[PDB]
């Protein structure tokens, strides 16, 4: 769900708050997602929609109303490092992957202030 991977963030990058900072950034950071992204941070968010999109098409998601934005799953920072439980199950388990791995790629890419809250024009 949104709350965890928000902690996930924080987890990588501990001076954030992300529901602000990378929040309405270049063309996919935020609700919704087209057009060619504006740079690495950019399409790190178009993978992490990707990987959303990927997650709707499993048959263990399908089965519950829990959407990725809202469905809740296990996960602890520890050292600055993410790890999935084992306890979650095959939905939660993929959603909680797209996550972490969107939480490690915002962290090794450069943050362009130039494309926070891009213009639509662009997308
Ligand atoms: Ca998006």
């Amino acid at each position: 769900a949104l709350w965890q991977f928000n902690g996930m963030i924080k987890c990588k990058i501990p001076s954030s708050e992300p529901l602000l900072d990378f929040n309405n950034y270049g063309c996919y950071c935020g609700l919704g997602g087209s057009g060619t992204p504006v740079d690495d941070l950019d399409r790190c968010c178009q993978t992490h929609d990707n990987c959303y999109m990927q997650a709707m098409k499993l048959d263990s998601c399908k089965v519950l109303v829990d959407n990725p934005y809202t469905n809740n799953y296990s996960y602890s920072c520890s050292n600055n490092e993410i790890t999935c439980s084992s306890e979650n199950n095959a939905c939660e388990a993929f959603i909680c992957n797209c996550d972490r791995n969107a939480a490690i790629c915002f962290s090794k890419v450069p943050y362009n202030k130039e494309h926070k809250n891009l213009d639509m024009k662009n997308c």
